[PDB]
């Protein structure tokens, strides 16, 4: 399944997506490549759309 993220950061903004068997997956990927950006903020997810936010 497609996941997106929007990442909603003090120095970073956008869009990226992934191909992931769940949810619990595509955080994970999605969590290692915020913090390999330096994005450290609150997490949520709203399943209907399958998109996670990152806000810093």
């Amino acid at each position: 399944m497609q996941y997106k993220l929007i990442l909603d950061g003090k120095t970073l903004k956008g869009e990226t997506t992934t191909e992931a068997v769940d949810a619990a997956t595509a955080e994970k990927v999605f969590k290692q490549y915020a913090n390999d950006d330096g994005v450290d903020g609150e997490w949520t997810y709203d399943d209907a759309t399958k998109t996670f936010t990152v806000t810093e």
